């Protein structure tokens, strides 16, 4: 049986859960199926990569270029004032969420539009992820080496860049062969410059397109009806619409920011809520229990 009373990791004050019964009927669920059954399905910016580190935001993949030295300081100029104006949007309490899908297409499109002109080349991407101010979440490496230990799938599912993602986790040492990423990724011109993205752009708010334009993946893994979902948005909730059977699905939610308006919505929707918390503790110890 699941006792979340007795699991250290939950009693730490950032942890926030509505239902403790029901999260403890979802991991026992978990716990049953073991390795055969399991799979994670995870966002990377702010939900495998800390959000903060000493009061000094942390970047995501894409500010990781947008600071790098091969990018002007009038570059990052324009790219701080779309940020303004469509991060506004991003957060309006009054738009859908669907009425936000042609904005979020924008803002993505021009600050990718912006890159493209300070002409990034593939072979120095390296460089600069090594330069960065990139962090991984404590506990790191135990997730995704007990993960890689017992073969359980792990499906990156991310708004971001997907080259400089991989180069992070590749330089981290946890880029393991049970690993797939699916991001928006560069395309090279014949110099190895970057000319473009390639496939459909995946941003905030259309994860379940993606996640069924994955069907590939999906079905391969029709046994792990076991899922683990880890997100920092309202919007990686439709990581997992691309799945085969569920069983059971735990979702972990991140809460970074804007904490005392988005709290009770994520309590809602998330089974549990990570306020302000900079490890994956949480999750390794349900991993722990698991495999
Ligand atoms: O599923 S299998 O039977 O194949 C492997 C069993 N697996 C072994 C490790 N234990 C640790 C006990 S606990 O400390 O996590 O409770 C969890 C379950
Ligand atoms: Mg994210």
């Amino acid at each position: 049986a699941v006792h979340l009373k007795m699991m250290p990791e939950f009693q730490k004050s950032s942890v926030r859960i509505k239902n403790p019964t029901r999260v403890e009927e979802i991991i026992c669920g978990l716990i049953k199926g073991g390795a055969a059954k399991l799979q994670i399905i995870t966002d990377f910016d702010m939900t495998l990569s800390r959000f903060s580190y000493n009061g000094k935001r942390c970047p995501t993949c894409h500010n990781i270029i947008d600071n790098c030295k091969l990018v002007t300081d009038e570059c990052r100029r324009k790219l701080l004032q779309l940020k303004e104006q469509y991060y506004a949007i991003e957060v309006d309490p009054v738009l859908t969420v669907e009425e936000k899908f042609p904005y979020m297409v924008e803002w993505y499109t021009k600050s990718h539009g912006l890159l493209i002109e300070q002409g990034i080349p593939k072979a120095k991407l390296k460089e600069i992820v090594a330069d960065s101010d990139v962090m991984l979440k404590e506990g790191y490496e135990n997730f995704f080496g007990k993960l890689q230990q017992h073969g359980i799938p792990v499906f990156i599912f991310s708004a971001g860049i997907g080259d400089v993602l991989e180069e992070v986790i590749r330089q981290a040492g946890v880029y393991h062969s049970n690993v797939k990423v699916v991001s928006n990724f560069m395309d090279f011109d014949e110099n190895g410059v970057l000319k473009g993205f390639k496939g459909e752009l995946i941003h905030v708010f259309n994860k379940h397109d993606g996640a069924l334009k994955n069907t590939d993946y999906f079905s391969q893994l029709k046994d792990n009806s076991n899922i683990i979902l880890l997100g920092d948005s309202q919007g990686d909730l439709r990581m997992a619409d691309g799945v085969a059977n569920v069983e059971h699905i735990l979702k972990i939610g991140y809460l970074n920011d804007r904490v005392d308006e988005l709290l009770e919505k994520y309590m809602d929707s998330y089974d549990i809520v990570l306020v302000k918390e900079e490890s994956l503790e949480v999750v390794n110890s349900i991993l722990q229990k698991t495999l």
